[PDB]
């Protein structure tokens, strides 16, 4: 049987979107109350108390009413000014990416680059704060999605306090999927969103802002003011007594609401743990069917998304495109650098259970083994669910 | 008997937002695929598609990623440049605020500018253009939604492509809930969403660009590239076959995908009708119990909004608070210079049948007659009916 | 504008099945598990829980999985002997039809029978308990819907107690909807459901069973076992280790799950007064307009459903397909004797809210005077609003 | 990692019931209309219609509003009368209990009767009717769900229309996930729903009545009326221009109303080829890794369940346990004489995809070995994974 490409798939195990958790899609059929009625005041408060509890942050998070690329351009254009010296830290696509919106602020940007299988090394970054005093803003990705890899954020986000510099954490991809939050790295700006691991659609943005971030901003006459783009605009839009700036996205409030209900109701650190759980059953049985993980060391592989090398002569788009119509399983692509170059299978909210990575490893194998290689399928499965048995 | 503050109303009948279709409800809760899953590409284009039918457009409208201030930034951002003198016409709150996003973009702003009960009149633009050849963008307003009144976009767009200039429509509130399309009106920008007259909630911005729109913006170096702000980026993102800029919002496209079936399914026209007799009886009903519609004449009321005069003396925020906590309907305030002025009942989408006017009616004629007016509510009724009943 | 009858309509006024409460539409959709996964097993026996305290029951209610039909049919089959001999209690369709299925179970059958629309006086079943010591059972109707009316169920059921007889009460059309509990009326089988006042759909049977009532069915080698019918075969299904005499309707069991929720949570105090509020200005609309309460007297009209006496000359089934066809409103006919002799509006649950008795007026009044009546319809609705703002 | 048992599962892969399709969730949440309104009347016998189309059958199937139990009791209570004799052919747990419905209404019973792995052999049921000319109604059950085997009904059916006699199957779990139709199998009454291969809740009973079955109801002194066991009083209740005998269960039929949309839509061969094919996966990974599949011969194995039997001395119920505590997944125990002899594994619309054969295997191979067992389980998914492959 062949699963046609116009028909909805079996399971979808991308490193997102996944589909929503089954309560987060009723969530977002809730009633869509007048944003000015008082009920809806009330449940927006509400919400952002909830998102404070669950980012562990000591002032309100600033939600935002696009998805997370919305949040990371305007702390870009908020928080760096045209004399400030910007160091962005790249180790993939996201990372590198983020240094052109530092470049559209500040025309001062140092930069360091690693591979996009590696991390970046905390000592690179304490060298390079020695070497450049003048620094003041330093910008860092903790998962880049596209590379399936994590970076040292809590070592960066100390070394970049030690100099007295603002921090800048893209968290999109890994908050609610490991442990990590805005104190943990002492970050001045932490942006993420509901739409990875925490099991809601793309729309929303979850922002940490610290203090010393929010009047640095307030005194910047260049942040955007009156603008999609604005972070000042929204600082009191929390209070059921205040006004929105524009129009809030209410039924994407509903989904995350159900969503943090969702993640403190089972427990941030057991949320945790099967998320890394599933990525780890994964890992091994991509390496005992005799496929190689991209990441170039196991301990930086990211536990929200395991990527797989794409052996020399296969086809990765063929290899995907045979996922599906075979097994009814999807899986992600690369991006930019990475694309063709490795397969990514997102162990995320819903998805984050190790039974899925039995199936997608199933389905993996199944591919590739119909694109000619001689991969050992049963033995990675036995691995995989050695990992699950080791830990029961 | 009272409603309370922090529990649900029986029937929101504000200007906006609503409860959405019991169908967009639900199709809020369908799969959330990956979107570059074949299935989702597929489906993007098709309710790309169905936009495209809906606004009678020669070319593919644009869905932008934010709700419908996006999109006027955005077109604001990317179609004024310096070189530009731009018109904006201005009878509302919406439209004067147009005129503050213009003259960000560009140091030359001419105005045409009435009180907030009235329309621009057609003759008044007619010498203006005449008068100032230099004029090369004009910006309008066709429901300026916080006075509930209806400029004559068709005539105006005429009179601005007859000078040869650029013309940028906002019909957020006006799209779907009165015969409008890009075409009637020559625009070059049409703005509109889902979150008025179609029955979706905030999220999502649909607009018609005209080939000769699309060849300015893409030759200015100003306009937003690379941004949240960006309409160039999404030129090409509506085929199955191209990728998207940022991530779209996959559970308010199938919200989307819903509402614009529900509109062609009905058909626009009946759809509209319904709109307007809603109103018709509204009006009546209004003016009849003894209070007074704000349009400066009934000509230019909207068919998707009733907004009543506040009678000297009552108290608009109190009377709105009774309006809930008696009876559980909400109406909307004003908005900037409308707050205080008048209230505003909202016929829109699922609230657009002629019963919704009757509760309406009631509601607002108790919380008067409980602030010490000395309506007639029977009356009010009696020819909101007499309306309905004469409905050929 | 006309409403086609093939398209739904706006609002549904009827005595039942209303559309269920938005929040009970969406637990529909909750998850269907596994009956014997222990997940289930719990939220079975927490269902049972809520339902014991909605009906401020002594001991566990019955959850039967049809509709209280089932309920009432299974109570005659199971409680009535052969030998024993039944006084039933008829004031319309339901309390007339409960003695046929009496008879199916003893010979024995004696009864009082009142107009269809009046009420039992509980005077006249002290006196006939009086005339008939060999009395062992008695059955009685508290809302005989397709009337509108109540008996005073709490004053005939201290009567029965007083007489040492066993009591059956179908409360399906009054339960939630004012105070009525088994408790209250010293019920040994009390039938209600969630589909009239609870705001769920049809489909399941709660029902209050006395240890008396208990004792006397399992003594009862007649009374239904190993069928549909059987009451005594659920006796123990509500405990979590314990297995199901057949597979319950899971998505109802989430429905009301939910409806128990929204009810417990409201305040069944306050759940009652916004029915009787709803049905007095109702009642008060009705004659201020120039119609007739079908009910003999203003104080055994039903808080939950208004019938209203069909004027001679006036067709009853084209009246309702006016109301619905003019102003999308529906309205409950009849049934048997009182069919094309009333119209009836429930007030039941979501539509338990005055605004939807000034819906309800309106609809009426036009489509009577369609009909070629002269109502007063805005002396009407300003009665019924006189009734709220009394209340106020 | 251990999922609590108060805490949902991950994926429930039991013969039933197994979480609905998301579409059949979702349309679970529909409107509940009023069962009098025409649009409800006209959706009901469109749903008749649909159930008609996809039964194949010549005159109209009954709904009754109860799970399948409710049809099979009816059945019994209705087409057996005392002059009968009843033939019941029993192979397992469901076919031995309606013999004991069978006595109920006819002190007449012949019975063959297989050990609950096997089949019913044809050759045997041609020699008793041959030998027993007075037999006058014959019963058989297609899929003896707690056995995961299948009889001959086709053949059998044509034996008993031969023999001149009526003719009861039940095909609970074996219509719309293999090829069966009240035609194929000359069935005077044939009882199936929509909560097996369908992918709707428990609440509804699809029932196949022949014109002859119904001349013998209608006739009968002792077949149900005015209850809840009527099948006659159900006759005419499919057509908009008839009442129901009591309420229908509006929600479920919304949902009914959506499966036989997903089923005649996908094609009901296609359907049956997706279940086959995953019970075939199924049935080759379980001998692979060293278990027993149940059934007496692969050829009597369903394509809608797959039995293994347990290991002697491996405890059933503790694997059941093991499998979601360790794994998140759950099966079903066996049911009256075979409850602790096999576990059960459903291949059942939403889950009759291959994939979950996969996930099933490595759940229930993981268990078996946490009970010390040394199953092959990577040669299990291998063999499970060429038959998938190789399907053509
Ligand atoms: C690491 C990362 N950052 C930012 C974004 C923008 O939302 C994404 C989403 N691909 C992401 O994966
Ligand atoms: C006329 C108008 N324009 C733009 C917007 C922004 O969405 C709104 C919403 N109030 C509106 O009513
Ligand atoms: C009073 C009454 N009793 C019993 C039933 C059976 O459920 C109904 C439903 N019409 C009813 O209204
Ligand atoms: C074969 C069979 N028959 C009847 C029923 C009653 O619905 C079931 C459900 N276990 C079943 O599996």
């Amino acid at each position: 049987m062949r699963y046609p490409e116009h028909a909805d798939p079996v399971i979808t195990l991308t490193a997102g979107p996944v589909n929503a958790y089954p309560e987060v899609l009723r969530g977002l059929g809730r009633t869509v109350l007048y944003d000015y009625d008082p009920a809806f005041q009330l449940l927006y408060e509400k919400v952002v108390d909830k998102a404070q509890k669950a980012m562990r942050l000591s002032n309100k998070p600033v939600i935002l009413h696009g998805e997370p690329v919305l949040g990371l351009e305007a702390a870009a254009a908020s928080l760096i000014s045209p004399d400030d010296v910007v160091l962005n830290l790249a180790s993939g696509v996201y990372g590198k990416g983020f240094g052109y919106w530092a470049k559209r602020y500040s025309p001062h940007l140092l930069e360091i680059e690693v591979p996009y299988n590696e991390a970046i090394d905390p000592q690179a970054v304490a060298d390079m704060l020695k070497a450049h005093p003048e620094i003041t803003v330093v910008s860092v990705c903790h998962h880049d999605t596209p590379s399936g890899t994590i970076n040292p954020i809590d070592a960066i986000g100390a070394l970049v306090s030690a100099h007295g510099a603002y921090l800048i954490v893209d968290a999109v991809s890994s908050f609610g999927g490991m442990k990590t939050h805005p104190e943990d790295c002492k970050a001045d700006i932490y942006v993420t969103g509901p739409n990875k691991c925490l099991g809601a659609p793309p729309g929303l943005t979850m922002m940490g802002v610290s203090e010393r971030a929010w009047a640095k901003m307030k005194a910047n006459p260049l942040a955007p003011r009156a603008s999609m783009l604005s972070i000042v605009d929204w600082e009191n839009a929390w209070s059921r007594d205040k006004p929105f700036p524009f129009t809030p996205s209410v039924s994407e409030i509903n989904g995350l609401d159900v969503a943090l209900d969702l993640y403190l109701n089972e427990g941030p650190e057991a949320v945790w743990a099967r998320h890394a759980l599933t990525a780890k059953a994964m890992r091994a049985g991509v390496t005992a069917m005799g496929l190689s993980v991209w990441a170039a060391s196991d301990s930086i592989a990211s536990p929200t998304t395991t990527a797989v090398r794409t052996p020399d002569g296969v086809d990765e788009k063929a290899l995907r495109q045979a996922a599906r119509a075979r097994y009814g399983v999807v899986f992600s692509s690369g991006r930019g650098e990475t694309l063709g170059k490795l397969t990514r299978i997102g162990h995320m909210g819903p998805t984050a259970q190790p039974i899925y990575a039995i199936a997608a490893l199933t389905a993996l194998g199944g591919a590739m083994n119909a694109a000619g290689r001689k991969l050992a399928i049963g033995k990675g499965i036995e691995a995989a669910l050695a990992v699950i048995d080791a830990d029961a």
